[PDB]
């Protein structure tokens, strides 16, 4: 299918993959932003289904759902348990989704809030 960009500012939102909770199309390089005012802080949080293809020994060889906090590696994400919770202590979030060329997952949804400081 796509996959520009995306930049999200406001105070919350919801962020999926491509046709969620349809399969992601392949080959997909997606690149997803949210940045806050500082003094906001991002928290994560995933909807079910959660749904990556992965691998029974390959920590994620196919798809990989990676998110930075400021720039810094949070996590690397695949499979069919949805990540915990992310309080990021945060103003700028990415989050990286990479596909390769087959396989029919659902993908993944979740909810951003901001907390005061
Ligand atoms: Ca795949
Ligand atoms: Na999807």
């Amino acid at each position: 299918a796509e996959c520009s960009s995306e930049l999200y500012t406001e105070a919350s939102g919801y962020i999926s993959s491509l046709e969620y909770p349809r399969s992601y199309p392949p080959d997909l390089r997606c690149n997803y932003s949210i940045r806050v005012e500082r003094g906001l802080t991002l928290h994560l949080k995933f909807l079910e289904p959660f749904d990556i293809e992965d691998h029974p020994e390959v920590p994620c060889p196919y798809d990989q759902l990676q998110i930075y906090a400021n720039g810094k590696n949070i996590g690397e994400f695949c499979g069919k348990q949805r990540p915990p919770d992310l309080d990021t202590s945060s103003n700028a979030v990415d989050l990286l989704f990479f596909t390769d060329e087959s396989g029919d997952s659902r993908g993944w949804k979740l909810r951003y809030t901001t907390e005061i400081i």
